[PDB]
């Protein structure tokens, strides 16, 4: 399957990412790492992503979320949930079982897949930031951890978000690796102090 961009784009409207400060205590079921630009989580828990623009993007304008591989013998393989998850009766009645990423908090999302490219993702309408914040948060779940082929261990993922208009054209792209584990306060320690 043709791999998606994973170049990062600001774009027009200064379209970033951020992440709340989580620390690392063995409890936390979700904590980014800015060293790494990785996302540490436990299944099908939610993590609050932010989105910063330094404009308003027009009406109609999409945020798009998207899983490739980081290994490059797995980029041209599409991102979907082993076969026990999909057959997990976990499901919100939105969400079609086979997708990896989920929206939570959101009244409209949409889940697609590429009629070419098979790749699956979730888009939600953006909307902007809430009285008193500089920055809109969207709450996603990773619902399987791939353990059946290697876990993220082997199969590393990235998550690529895209800022679109409402025709589906670019305005603004960025990602950050996705790990999900059992302790990411852990784990984010581990690979922090591997990394130095």
């Amino acid at each position: 399957s043709f791999v998606p961009s994973q170049k990062t784009y600001q774009g027009n409207y200064g379209f970033h990412l951020g992440f709340l400060q989580s620390g690392t205590a063995k409890s936390v079921m979700c904590t980014y790492s800015p060293p790494l630009n990785k996302l540490f989580c436990q299944l099908a828990k939610t993590c609050p992503v932010q989105l910063w623009v330094s404009a308003t993007p027009p009406a109609g304008s999409r945020v798009r979320a998207m899983a490739i591989y980081k290994k490059s013998q797995h980029m041209t393989e599409v991102v979907r949930r082993c076969p026990h998850h999909e057959r997990c009766s976990d499901g919100d009645g939105l969400a079609p079982p086979q997708h990896l990423i989920r929206v939570e908090g959101n009244l409209y999302p949409e889940y697609l897949e590429d009629r070419q490219t098979f790749r699956h993702s979730v888009v939600v309408p953006y909307e902007p930031p809430e009285a008193g914040s500089e920055y809109t948060t969207i709450h996603y779940k990773y619902m399987c951890n791939s353990s059946c082929m290697g876990g993220m261990n082997r199969r590393p993922i990235l998550t690529i978000i895209t800022l679109e208009d409402s025709s589906g054209n670019l305005l603004g792209r960025d990602s950050f690796e996705v790990r999900v584990c059992a302790c990411p306060g852990r784990d984010r320690r581990t690979e922090e102090e591997n990394f130095r």
